[PDB]
RNA sequence: AUUAAGACAUUCGUGAGUGAUUUAUUUCCAUGAAGUGGCGU
């Protein structure tokens, strides 16, 4: 298969700094350079360059000298629009 | 006065007719709006 669509699960509130969008969600900004890291750490058993080199013989890098970024695209949208939106601080108010 | 004399290689005639500087090509690739709390044991 070419595509993986997965549903996920929130269990502690994001802090999000455009959050004027009803849409707001995950940014995938955050998740696929964070998650090439990952895949490639484990490629290696453990270590970076490994991995690396591991997805340069599988031809899976979008480049194969320069950067860890992994070839695939990362979507995150939201289902239900509805948000429940929280106030975060420091201290305990009335 | 002599196998001599006389006679513009000249007249007319469009370098013209037909014809896309067009076809193909992602302004794209990498990238965390994030980090930290401090003050009177």
């Amino acid at each position: 298969m070419n595509q993986l669509t997965a549903i996920l699960k929130q269990h502690t509130p994001m802090i999000h700094f455009q959050h004027n969008e009803s849409g707001a969600t995950l940014r995938a900004s955050e998740v696929k350079p964070l998650l090439d890291k990952f895949i490639l750490t484990k490629l290696g058993n453990g270590d970076i360059r490994e991995g690396r080199l591991y997805a340069k013989k599988n031809n899976w890098l979008i480049d194969n000298e320069k950067n860890y970024a992994l070839n695939y695209k990362l979507s995150i949208s939201l289902q239900k629009k509805s948000r429940l939106e929280y106030l975060i601080t420091s201290s305990t108010f009335p």
